[PDB]
């Protein structure tokens, strides 16, 4: 059905789908076992920024994620994404909690795709850039419980009240337009997006994690797929 | 019905409808009978350049067209948008032709919005450019006669095989994402929007002309509003 | 000797120079006795966002500073730069403390230059932006006791060890290259400038305020230009 | 001496030095000996548009060169610039004629360099774009034959008034800032050039090309690097 390229940061280590045992960030190819994962020293409260870069020359999905005053974790994957996503795509943020949660909240992301083609001077560019989400956030598709406005945040999945995350929730966001990413003419395709993060859970183990995720126009949450599958994916193969 | 606020670029004087006896540039607010129009010293069958731009503080919007080599012609008029426009808004470009003809053709199109809040680094922004159009473009919403893909330009009006303009079309473009102009806690609201453009006419009164607008998201060309309606007005009122 | 217009962010009431009777906001054009002013209610020892634009089709400076969760304060001036400023200047910040004092602490400046010429597609940009300064910011001219690299800030004022601001005490940081504002076939020359900053004084009476400046670029500070003249002009006059 | 990472855009084959026997691309480490090349179809007259860029995370220097309605030329290299370069560098176009010549006119001219610090939201850029230069273009550093303002255009090499390129020239020009390329807390750091150009020769074998170049802040043109060197190296080592 649809067609998922991620950017995972994941929270929880499901072992036996093939996470290492450890917080990781992973690089997703139309499966929720990463093709190539990183050890992530997640920071249970504290604002991460995560930065994903992809260019068609070189063909090199990578993501590099930190925290104030803490060294980094970066995941490379090379990986043609002409032969993986359509031409026109979506790009989202997904996130889910199961039995274990946390919050999933969104600060502020911004996002940056050029095609460039052979005319002289030829570029075509789109770019985005949220550091207030309002309660009516018109240019974004929210899917299943993500909200905008608490705080002037994003929260993709379900927190009550008195702030506390809520298991078995599963929320996305993705921009209204749909972004070219290929084209013909173009000599290069080139995308950065960066968000900036507070994963915060009352317990020992924070699940399931947030991911920034490139799909076909169409994508919706598919059934089930909250907890580990991060409302990207249908099933574990 | 719908709020339209727009730059017109009128190759065609109805002077019985206010317009001066010469092309010119005019600002349309919610009215064909612009609030203040300068004489623009439009050329047959050259690409031309406009600028389009205005913010919250001063809450003026100022236009300037020019062809290369050629001295420039601008126009500017006192309106404080927050009060004629939605927050939210769709932005497009519209032409019309009627018993005169001219292609209305546009070769590139840029946009950008920025919302500066009240926090401290707090800015919104949504830009998109284009230099080339192809025929399925998903980010444009193409009404009427509109077509993107002919030699990689969008054609506002009807345009038969051989180049020949057709009289008595009308079609607009409005990108697909909807904008947002005001937020609450905004201190600064900003706009800057360039398009080049290609009126050739085989007669000597090209009309009726192209036109930027801003209009309410669902907005749609009105019945009858071919000519020297621009696409953009049901009446001449 | 140099052509000064700048923005200032007076902290401190000089009635008998003309300053009114609170701390202001004022665009001063070659001469320290703003041109125009608005009242600003300065918060000691909070971040405040200061954003000043121009576009020479409106030829009006305007400039709003805030303070997250409070109301801004908006100041603006009919001038045509063309007429005061060299076509090549220098823009940067200034501040000064005199026998009462402050911190003039900048977290972050931003700056976009935009030139579009009569060609179609010519636009001559220059941006820059800081969000940490190092030690040795290369890009940075740093006169008076103006020093980089303190917590990432730049310290446009003497501040000693324990984090006290000292008195008559005078610096200015300019970016190191030259900026183009006007050319003979531009159509719009317009410019952006943002910056944070965190004025923080131990006492009642803060003085003596910060500004935001486009020079010759050669400008150096004029001698005796502490205090009530902000580093910027050579007298009161 | 100084230390170069050039993309040379070299249409003359010194096979002596290693050059293929074909005009061609290449990325040149410390010497004009490319490290990687790729053939490059030349066309005499027609306006070019070369793509250079890097990211601190990849380590990948890539360039794509096209001509509108041709094919491109594309060719990359596995280098961490870091291990090269200074943390400050200038960059520049650089060009030469020898006993073969050719006109190496530069008609527009971007960069964009950034660097994102482990900070929330720290962002150093810096970007300039020229699409047209003026006779005194202050901002620029010319150093040997290179002049600006002759229709708008850089010249790097002389051009006698007929528009005949003349041999034995060489000339650079170097934007006026340096440019910050690493920090050390910065978690990735990119860039990416961009420039049109025109090489014609009224000869068969134009000669020797045109290049992108990094060097330390206080480069030089090597003293007899006109011909093969292209202005960059001192000699074929
Ligand atoms: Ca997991
Ligand atoms: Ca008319
Ligand atoms: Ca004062
Ligand atoms: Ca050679
Ligand atoms: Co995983
Ligand atoms: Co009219
Ligand atoms: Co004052
Ligand atoms: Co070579």
């Amino acid at each position: 059905a649809d067609t998922i390229v991620a950017v995972e940061l994941d929270t929880y280590p499901n072992t036996d789908i093939g996470d290492p045992s450890y917080p990781h960030i992973g690089i997703d190819i139309k499966s929720v076992r990463s093709k190539k994962t990183a050890k992530w020293n997640m920071q249970n409260g504290k604002v991460g920024t995560a930065h994903i870069i992809y260019n068609s020359v070189d063909k090199r999905l990578s993501a590099v994620v930190s925290y104030p005053n803490a060294d980094s974790a970066t995941v490379s994957y090379d990986v043609d994404l002409d032969n993986v996503l359509p031409e026109w795509v979506r790009v989202g943020l997904s996130a889910s909690t199961g039995l274990y949660k946390e919050t999933n909240t969104i600060l502020s992301w911004s996002f940056t795709s050029k095609l460039k083609s052979n005319s002289t001077h030829e570029t075509n560019a789109l770019h985005f850039m949220f550091n207030q989400f309002s309660k009516d956030q018109k240019d974004l598709i929210l899917q299943g419980d993500a909200t905008t406005g608490t705080d002037g945040n994003l929260e993709l999945t379900r927190v009550s009240s008195n702030g506390s995350p809520q298991g078995s929730s599963v929320g996305r966001a993705l921009f209204y337009a749909p972004v070219h990413i290929w084209e013909s003419s173009a000599v290069v395709a080139s995308f950065e997006a960066t968000f900036t993060f507070l994963i915060k859970s009352p317990d020992s183990h924070p699940a399931d994690g947030i991911a920034f995720f490139i799909s076909n126009i169409d994508s919706s949450i598919p059934s089930g797929s909250t907890g580990r599958l991060l409302g990207l994916f249908p099933d574990a193969n």
